[PDB]
């Protein structure tokens, strides 16, 4: 199942990043000018926990965290879908009680789709190669990004262990950098 | 890349069918109840070309398939993302120019994750092998919700090769059995 997490950073990019990264400054610029706090990051930042452990409430993973507002949506006719939706939520990083940082920032989706395959006995897929498949997806997908087009200084893949931790900091490491 | 195709179908069925499945006959009695034209069929109907050729309007496929209306939608924090939302589009089926059906109907989009990997030197994936894969995505897909219990007669798979041939009557047939 090596080719698992392989296909699965390729439909990552192919169904998704390809159609979103392009538009994504826009869609901030729009937000930055629009609907305001200070200015949103100009990356998308990709959350990629090897543990594959993906809680749908970000807030939930940390505190710091805190939810600020949807992006504008995008939306186009996909494979039969008349206007479907694509959406990406903003968020505010707190640091001792400060805002230190505002992003563009979600989990990598199909991080869960190996976490959940590991789980049904039907898939095949032993519940010990979570940390394997998640590694090669997030070295796929990394190669993928350094040659693609759409990829200009608008994606930011953060991957990490857990082993205290701080979910927060380990962004605004990367903003900081920015 | 035989878990290629393994692993799409797993995502769709884990990021996808298991989610909106469950909630699909509520969504289509409200639309019944409240949008309204003949009764929407109960089941999500899934076009599966095996040539992978997945048209993004789905009327350009077939002009006797014609979008009515969108289902009420579907959102969810998902993996980050606040309210994400899921679509879905109604069709109306015209046979000599009368209205013989109306269902829920899409693209199996993974089909497309093949077709455009097939395309990308990147990928390593041999444009001679999409065939393959789409029938072991067809076939996992079927193996996967012959015991999925979310699949209670609300799904169901079309898969078909063009070799004339008639899309909408191919979609008229699975309804008329039903
Ligand atoms: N009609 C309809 N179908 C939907 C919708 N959302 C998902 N689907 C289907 O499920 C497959 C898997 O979805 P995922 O969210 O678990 O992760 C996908 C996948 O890794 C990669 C490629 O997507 P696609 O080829 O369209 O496969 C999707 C589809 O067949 O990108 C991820 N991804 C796709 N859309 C989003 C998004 N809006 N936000 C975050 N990640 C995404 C749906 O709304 N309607």
């Amino acid at each position: 199942n090596f080719n698992v997490a392989h296909g699965l950073a390729w439909s990552y990019y192919i169904g998704y990043l390809r159609l979103i990264l392009p538009e994504l400054q826009a869609r901030i610029r729009t937000y930055n000018q629009h609907y305001n706090r200070g200015a949103v990051s100009q990356r998308l930042y990709i959350l990629l926990p090897l543990d594959c452990g993906v809680p749908d409430n970000l807030s939930m993973a940390d505190p710091n965290i805190r939810f600020l507002d949807k992006l504008p949506q995008q939306t186009g006719d996909r494979a039969g879908i008349k206007d479907r939706v694509y959406s990406n939520s903003i968020y505010e990083l707190l640091e001792n009680g400060q805002r230190a940082g505002t992003c563009v920032l979600e989990y990598a989706t199909p991080l869960q789709t190996l976490f959940a395959m590991s789980q049904y006995s039907q898939a095949g897929f032993s519940r010990e190669d979570r940390l394997e498949q998640a590694k090669l997806f997030c070295r796929t997908l990394e190669d993928i990004l350094a040659d693609a087009p759409e990829s200009q200084n608008n994606c930011r893949l953060i991957a990490y262990q857990e082993p205290s931790f701080s979910l927060s900091q380990e962004v605004l490491r990367h903003l900081r950098q920015e």
